[PDB]
């Protein structure tokens, strides 16, 4: 299965337009602040057909679970209450975001052994590259 080499556990090393993506959801400059120095990690697991995907942070934790190409209700670490698709498209893991008539993309894929997060919402674009830990 193309998801296994996701697997594992990640931690962020580098980021780059994170606070203007943040910008265009509507966070507010404290919570900003806050959010742009943190280093998240990011867990990936497989129980048959269940992806779990967890991030957790000094301040905030987050977690779901979905099949590939079944819509799920999901609360994100900003409180949007939204409904989420994933699907594994190649070796990209695209994760797709809808509420109030908007949507933003969170695009999974590795690169040279990182995995290379990449979020856009309207014309906001951050890429966040994470380093596998274990
Ligand atoms: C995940 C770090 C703390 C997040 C605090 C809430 C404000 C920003 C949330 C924006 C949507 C989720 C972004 C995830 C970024 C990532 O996984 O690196």
């Amino acid at each position: 299965h193309m998801v296994d080499a996701f697997l594992g556990t990640w931690k962020l090393v580098d980021s780059k337009n994170f606070d203007d993506y943040m910008k265009s959801l509507g966070v507010g400059f404290a919570t900003r602040q806050v959010a742009s120095m943190t280093k998240p990690t990011t867990i990936i697991e497989k129980n048959g057909d269940i992806l779990t995907l967890k991030t957790h942070s000094t301040f905030k934790n987050t977690e779901i679970s979905f099949k590939l190409g079944v819509e799920f209700d999901e609360t994100t670490a900003d409180d949007r209450k939204v409904k989420s698709i994933v699907t594994l498209d190649g070796g990209k893991l695209v994760h797709l975001q809808k509420w109030d008539g908007q949507e933003t993309t969170l695009v999974r894929e590795l690169i040279d052994g990182k995995l290379i997060l990449t979020l856009t919402h309207g014309t906001a674009v951050c890429t966040r590259t994470y380093e596998k830990e274990a």
